[PDB]
């Protein structure tokens, strides 16, 4: 009993030299090679770990049931249960046994062949045979492909084709100016360590249809992804790139040879997208016979992913913000379904996952206006978009009147001297008796703060509270929650008026905002965006008040329809138009000029067939979001009713 426990120590401590793929120390956790002992040396045992379990990649062996019994004064045997993650799944239920050895003070293990595998005797091989899953497609509401595995035409010179000397560097010239490649990147593909004068280095994949190959360039189809897309919905559909060795370290279940989503849907979505490796791996005697087949089954397709996106919405809203740094959300906001997901400026995903040049890849992480970000799912302040919910609050509970109108003279007000030199602002003194009316046509802050003020930091939060801050959405997307302020309270009545009005420090990425606009297309009912075609619709009942939907809409109209509305320019299209528009102010101790960012909240009040929400970040000087919204509204105000 006193030597029983050292037993169950060396097994335990040999199994988790296995685990941690440490061969070598448990190959010394073993006894002298001898008949009725251990099996191989030492160093025979290491390498016979690391082929096989190397072979299979073989992940985490953890047992269980172990027994250690005793059955001379010097041989204890041995037995457990134990499972392990292998390239083809799972494998449990294994049952191993043995012997150990009681000589001088230390337990050793008389190792054999059955500690590799249970059926295992002398020597007997291990077979893995492998077949590659196909990755699953990402297709749009109507069946379109975003994110798909087709031929590509690959491009590419074998150098011993091309001349000596004059005539190479004609055909260097001629085929990068057929296919508009750099000449000195040319030079510098048929130079790298890896080229033999008959090898076919690639170049690019060309696109389009194949021009007139000069000497020495050829096209060979190739299989990869594909984007149709392209940068038009590179963040939300993201990109797949090789497999490393350390990714199989973390899941041995993927694919050597295969591709793995790198950012977006294509990483959100990978499990389901890459399927499951096929294959066989079985023992084999020394005669090449199969012995035993401890794993097998047959490759399973990755499964489509179908998606809300409407493909020509995605394409209309992107380039709509004419490749300036901005973000556009287009839902059905009745069912939550989100139709586009832009971001801007893009990258090229196909370019992206061909490879692509180091210099190129910079030129990405070093553009100020950072086309990586997935400007939908970054967090703003919403601007005075957000004087809909403010308004919605102080209807509920009763602080704003509709009618009643307010005395405001000028442009500038404060509460009173102690807030120094701080005051609100609005753009246009033309109004001194103003309502809800005209405060939401004109956007009004004064109008906004006094009555954020007027109805206090304790209603104003009861009817904040009622929507998604603090939430995490059900989204395959990476987001932060949206949050009211940094703490739970503003601790300021400067901070509480420009909260009224979305400055402050409100949080509130543009997908999110599209669920909390949601309310003025169902009555007060805020419903959550969805993503995926086949989820159900989820909602939230009695976020605003069904009478202040009825009083704020037809407002909202008239930002569009109003001469002197900030929305006029919409005017044209011709269409039942429901808008706010914004502009927040950006000044971080970072930069001397402050930054702008414009925004445009837009629905249809006939049908609640559509909702967009669409912004510019650090925009440009006379430029907007509504100058950029006419062509999107057409759309969708044609396709979704
Ligand atoms: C809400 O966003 C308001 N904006 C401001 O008070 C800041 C600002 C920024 C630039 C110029 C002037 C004032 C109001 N709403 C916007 C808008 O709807 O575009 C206005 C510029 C009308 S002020």
């Amino acid at each position: 009993t006193q030597a029983v426990e050292a037993g169950e120590k060396t097994v335990e401590q040999f199994v988790q030299a296995l685990n941690k793929g440490d061969y070598n120390k448990a190959a010394e956790m073993t006894s002298k090679k001898a008949a009725n002992k251990s099996a191989l040396s030492e160093k025979e045992i290491l390498d016979k770990y690391q082929n096989i379990y190397g072979a299979a990649d073989v992940k985490g062996l953890q047992i269980s049931n172990l027994k250690v019994d005793k059955k001379d004064d010097s041989t204890y045997s041995f037995s457990y249960k134990a499972k392990m993650n292998t390239s083809l799944g799972e494998l449990k239920d294994l049952s191993y046994k043995g012997t150990l050895d009681r000589n001088d003070g230390q337990t050793t293990i008389n190792w054999q062949p059955n500690l590799v595998f249970p059926e295992m005797e002398g020597n007997d091989k291990v077979s893995l045979t492998t077949q590659e899953a196909a990755r699953g497609n990402i297709i749009d509401r109507n069946g379109e492909p975003l994110a798909t595995t087709g031929k590509l035409k690959q491009l590419g010179v074998v150098p011993s084709k091309l001349g000596d000397g004059g005539e190479k560097t004609a055909n260097i010239k001629a085929i990068a100016s057929s296919f508009d490649l750099t000449e000195d990147a040319i030079n510098q593909a048929i130079s790298q360590s890896w080229v033999q004068p008959d090898y076919f280095v690639p170049l690019k994949i060309i696109d389009g249809a194949t021009p007139e190959l000069p000497a020495g360039a050829t096209i060979q189809e190739v299989d990869g992804r594909y984007y149709p897309l392209g940068e038009a919905a590179a963040q939300l559909i993201g990109y797949v790139g090789d497999i490393t060795a350390e990714d199989i370290d973390k899941n041995p279940e993927l694919s050597s040879n295969g591709k793995i989503g790198r950012s977006g849907l294509e990483m959100a979505f990978d499990k389901d997208l890459r399927g499951t490796t096929g294959g066989k791996l079985s023992i084999t005697d020394a005669d090449g016979v199969e012995k035993k087949v401890l794993i097998e089954h047959e490759v399973q397709n990755g499964k489509d992913i179908k998606l809300t996106i409407d493909a020509k919405a995605q394409k209309t809203a992107f380039d709509s913000l004419g490749g300036k740094a901005g973000s556009t959300v287009a839902t059905t906001p009745k069912t939550g379904d989100l139709l586009a997901l832009a971001s801007s400026p893009s990258y090229d995903p196909n370019k992206m996952t061909n490879g692509i040049s180091q210099e190129d890849y910079k030129a990405y992480e070093e553009n100020p206006e950072q086309p990586f970000i997935s400007r939908f799912a970054t967090g703003y302040a919403p601007g005075s978009t957000f004087k809909m919910i403010t308004a919605a609050i102080g209807l509920d509970n009763g602080t704003i009147d509709p009618n009643e109108v307010l005395t405001i003279n000028g442009l500038k007000w404060q509460k009173d001297s102690s807030w120094g030199s701080y005051q609100v602002t609005r753009v246009s003194s033309d109004v001194s008796q103003v309502d809800l009316k005209t405060a939401l046509i004109y956007s009004d802050n004064i109008y906004t703060a006094q009555e954020t003020l007027k109805m206090g930091e304790k209603k104003f939060r009861t009817g904040l509270d009622k929507f998604i801050f603090g939430e995490d959405l059900d989204l395959p997307i990476s987001m932060n929650p949206a949050q009211i302020s940094n703490e739970d309270s503003f601790n300021s009545d400067i901070l509480l008026a420009d909260t009224g009005y979305g400055q402050g420090e409100l949080l509130i990425n543009p997908i999110q905002q599209a669920a909390m606009y949601s309310v003025f297309a169902n009555n007060g009912t805020l419903v959550y965006p969805k993503l995926i075609a086949d989820k159900e619709t989820k909602d939230k009942k009695n976020v605003i008040g069904e009478t202040a939907v009825q009083t704020i809409v037809p407002d909202l109209r008239e930002v569009v329809q109003d001469v002197n509305g900030t929305a006029h320019s919409l005017s044209a299209l011709g269409i039942p138009l429901a808008a706010k528009t914004g502009t927040a102010e950006i000044k971080e101790k970072q930069d001397v000029k402050g930054k702008e960012n414009s925004f445009l909240f837009a629905f249809n009040p006939d049908n609640q067939g559509y909702m967009m929400v669409s912004m510019l970040e650090n925009k440009e000087d006379d430029d907007s979001a509504t100058k950029r919204a006419s062509e999107l509204l057409q759309y969708l105000n044609q396709n979704y009713q």
